[PDB]
């Protein structure tokens, strides 16, 4: 017997288009959208407005007692986020995480400063049917396709509760899961038993069309199950007859703004040291000063706020010249996506949440001092042939850029526009002389940290560009009392290959690939290329306290400084950073911690390398079953850790490869591949993995990613060889068409062009496709306009691009006549003579070589670029490097 809602929707077919308008709104409750859409149509996420009207639906379920969120809520499905900013406003929930599937046809998720928005994690691209459970408190999910046949919303309403019977396995003590087609007699019974395994009801949210018979399984109803069902089937069915009803109207949720207090685990702040740099903070801006009751710092102390000004934008421009030479790249997501990212307080504050506000475990006992023994052995070697000094104010002028950042804190540090005007006014040189004596008295007045997000060209997020990672430094002033201090590691190449042999401070990409090659010759088994999720954040109190062990080897006034700079700087941190408040207003943080790195540290990427050398170190003697799981709580005897450093130590340095925190390791077999419970215990859990899957490697050295490259042989014509980088050619040319600036000139972004091109012809040659565009780009741009900006932030991009010479002439000097991998000298005069990758690595690495689109872009590049040279102008002087 077909049930009343089968029979309802026989009805709800037969209908012709207009008795369908007049039913599907007759006597419904509607929210109002016009004054919400409005300000979502502006930017305005400061407006405590709901991104969709879901979000009401869940109010309703709420204020009735059909729902008691609380915990980690878990939205399935979460769209924009209706359900997911919602929830994160309640007084007892703490976690919000909405997953959505996005792309084409889609909704992505919206970014909104609602009330609790710190709390709230929105990940799209996620399919939650290949989506495995996780326990949590509060199980949302929306998910149904509306369709005309009763069999085929059957079919998927049946295939979502095979799906949500995972996640309610793991007893969540509230829930709100939604049935689209409840109301066929299979859907019944299969309603009727989930209802005996995991308890609730069926609820019909008055805020829906009658259009579908769509109704919410949720925890705080208990409602018979047919009863339930039917009763809303005799709603709908007396509601196609007769006359139509008006609709009733609600006042939309207004979700309010800023961010909400959270629970604190801070680290207790150290007073004596860090108490007069907050008290000189305060004073200075006392007028405004006030503290936020609701400010979202789970991990760093929270000292005060007060009003400041915005920074940074989320804008990102196109290069036209780039976007022109390149069309057949247009339809391509893998360029396309690649835009600037966004710096402003909003953009930052939301990466640092979840990135940066995080609190590593302390390292057992017996892990502490394997770290202890390993790192004062690695100081000894690296200082053998070598001594630290004090670096010298005559030095730290010569090595200032144009675009040295001052970073003024105080007032009596804002007295110049540019560092190197700065560091000639005898002025600057009288702080910090001063600032060095409260140094030597044991104090510490204005060694501060500025924070903010750093801007990249990264992968974009949902709709818009993704947030910002952060950079943090301190003035100029502090920022010299670093380098006079620990300058000595980088000025005397403490980390090069001959001192450490497994460093590769000071060389470019034009020479790792030689040591790979080499790597690959001693025995053993696979390449690991392990990355630490977050490394900066996971240098603890105990790994700075091992990188301190070079005060030992100093003269000890030398000791005395660094020890000064470490204690008060390095050990304990005073951060300023700009926050988002309540109503658009933005405000400045004063914050602290005692643990993690700062990325402009004088010292980070030595400290940093030396680090992750005594975590290989270390990681290798776990392999090699020196160390077993007992020695993780109490180091049994240490002296057998002594020994294997002195008979094998520098032997497994020279099998590595450390650029800060990126790694390779050739170790002696693949038991280095579940060496994990001390490279876990230190805090250095690995990227993109299960923290206890044993690592995968590389049999092939030309496939080993390092400093995001990997580098294969080539051969030049008749003869010689050379081992040259590689990377996917996607974002090589994504990252050429972004240009970073605020309205530039169309000469302007012509010498942005000229720089990726000339940087390509130069490392990126055996390319196919760039070796073709960067000819193309160079035949665009006037010969005589000079290279600005910047193609990459790697330590190992040199830059010998950025030059008007000869690309020929400069090729020759870095892979011939300077590289010390080639004993013969014959100069290279023709292009044609320096060859491709093999055809299969092209296409691998993302050519397009064998498409039609391609093919065409080719043969009509002549007459591209003439048109291209309209475009700068042609009345400037270009040559043809086509030809
Ligand atoms: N298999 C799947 N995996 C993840 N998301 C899916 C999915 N199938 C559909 N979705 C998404 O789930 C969303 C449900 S709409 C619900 C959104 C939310 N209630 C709000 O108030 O905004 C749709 O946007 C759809 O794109
Ligand atoms: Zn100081
Ligand atoms: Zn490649």
């Amino acid at each position: 017997g077909e049930t009343l809602g089968e029979k309802w929707k026989a009805r709800l077919n037969q209908m012709s288009a207009l008795e369908f308008y007049s039913y599907k709104k007759s006597g419904i409750t509607e929210v109002c959208r016009e004054e919400a859409r409005r300000a979502l149509k502006d930017g305005v996420a400061t407006g405590g407005h709901a991104v969709s009207r879901g979000s009401a639906k869940l109010r309703w379920l709420e204020e009735r007692g059909y729902l008691q969120p609380y915990g980690k809520v878990v939205d399935l499905g979460c769209g924009r986020g209706g359900w997911s900013y919602y929830a994160a406003t309640i007084r007892k929930v703490q976690e919000v995480r909405g997953y959505t599937k996005g792309g084409p046809g889609h909704e992505e998720p919206m970014l909104v400063q609602s009330y609790g928005w710190n709390i709230v994690r929105l990940k799209s691209g996620v399919d939650v049917f290949h989506m495995a459970a996780e326990p949590c408190d509060t199980l949302l999910c929306d998910i149904g396709e509306s369709s005309s046949s009763p069999e085929v919303e059957e079919t998927r309403t049946l295939r979502v509760l095979s799906m949500v019977g995972d996640w309610l396995e793991k007893r969540p003590g509230a829930f709100c899961i939604k049935v689209l087609c409840p109301y066929t007699s299979t859907m019944m019974e299969t309603m009727e038993r989930l209802q005996r395994r995991h308890g609730g009801g069926l609820v019909r949210v008055p805020l829906s069309r009658n259009s579908t018979h769509e109704m919410y399984w949720v925890s705080g109803a208990k409602s018979n199950i047919i009863k339930s069902v039917s009763t809303t089937s005799q709603l709908l069915l007396g509601r196609m007859d007769g006359p139509r009803r008006p609709v009733k109207y609600e006042e939309d949720v207004n979700l309010g703004s800023g961010t909400r207090a959270v629970a604190s685990c801070a680290e207790a702040p150290n007073m004596k040291i860090i108490g007069r740099r907050i008290e000189r903070i305060r004073n200075e801006h006392a007028e405004t000063w006030f503290l936020d009751e609701n400010h979202p710092y789970r991990t760093w102390a929270y000292h005060g706020s007060y009003e400041a000004p915005t920074q940074g934008s989320a804008s990102s421009l196109v290069n036209g010249v780039v976007r022109l030479l390149s069309k057949p790249w247009d339809v391509v997501t893998g360029v396309t996506g690649i835009a600037m990212t966004d710096t402003t307080p909003y953009g930052q504050q939301r990466v640092f949440k979840e990135k940066v506000d995080t609190r590593v475990p302390d390292p057992q006992e017996g892990t502490r001092q394997v770290m202890n023994i390993v790192s004062s052995w690695l100081w000894k070697e690296l200082g053998k042939r070598k001594r630290p000094r004090v670096c010298t104010k005559e030095e730290f002028i010569n090595k200032v850029r144009s675009n040295a950042a001052l970073g003024a804190i105080f007032e009596e540090e804002k007295e110049w526009k540019t560092a190197v005007e700065a560091v000639n006014d005898p002025r600057f040189w009288a702080l910090v002389d001063r600032e060095r004596e409260h140094h030597l008295r044991g104090e510490c007045h204005s060694c501060v940290y500025n924070m903010m997000g750093k801007r990249e060209k990264k992968q974009g997020e949902f709709g818009k560009a993704k947030g910002s990672r952060a950079i943090w430094y301190m003035w100029l002033g502090a920022r010299f009392l670093e380098f006079e201090a620990l300058g000595f590691l980088n000025e005397d190449h403490w980390m090069g290959r001959e001192n450490s042999g497994g460093g590769v401070e000071g060389l470019g990409l034009q020479r790792l690939g030689y040591i790979l090659e080499e790597m690959n010759r001693a025995p053993g088994g696979k390449m690991y290329a392990d990355d630490t999720a977050g490394w900066d954040t996971r240098i603890s109190k105990f790994d700075l306290e091992n990188e301190a062990l070079i005060t030992n080897q100093m003269e000890e006034g030398h000791r005395t400084l660094a020890l000064a700079v470490i204690k008060y700087t390095y050990q304990n941190k005073v951060v300023k950073v700009l926050r988002p408040a309540e109503g658009g207003k933005t405000v400045m943080d004063i914050i602290s911690r005692q643990d993690q790195r700062g990325s402009g540290q004088v010292v980070t990427y030595a400290l940093n390398t030396f680090t992750n050398l005594v975590v290989q170190l270390i990681r290798n003697m776990e392999a090699e079953e020196v160390l077993e799981m007992q020695d993780l709580w109490l180091l049994r005897k240490p002296e057998k850790v002594t020994r294997w450093l002195q008979s094998n130590g520098w032997d497994r340095l020279k099998r590595m490869a450390v650029s800060g925190d990126d790694c390779v390791v050739k170790p002696i077999d693949d038991r280095f591949a579940h060496a994990l419970r001390f490279l876990n215990d230190m805090g250095k859990v690995r990227k993109d993995t299960q923290e206890w899957k044993p690592s995968t490697g590389w049999s092939n050295w030309e496939e080993v990613p390092f400093c995001s490259h990997h580098f294969n042989k080539l051969y030049l014509k008749d003869g010689r060889s050379i081992v040259v980088p590689c990377r996917h050619q996607d974002e090589l040319i994504g990252r050429a068409r972004v240009s970073p600036g605020a309205g530039w000139s169309i000469r302007e972004t012509a010498c942005l062009a000229k720089s990726y091109a000339q940087m390509w012809q130069l490392l990126y040659f055996h390319r196919r496709d760039l070796r073709l565009m960067a000819n193309a780009i160079c035949s665009a741009v006037p010969v005589d306009w000079v290279p600005t900006g910047r193609t990459t932030w790697s330590i190992h991009g040199k830059g010998e691009w950025m030059t008007t010479e000869d690309m020929l002439m400069v090729w020759n000097r870095v892979w011939i006549e300077e590289n010390d991998h080639m004993e013969d000298k014959t100069p290279v005069t023709k292009w044609t003579d320096i060859p491709y990758l093999g055809k299969r690595e092209d296409l691998w690495c993302g050519s397009l070589i064998g498409h039609r689109p391609r093919t065409t872009w080719a043969e009509n590049i002549k007459d591209t670029v003439n048109m291209v040279r309209r475009i700068i102008g042609d009345e400037e002087k270009y040559m043809d490097y086509l030809s």
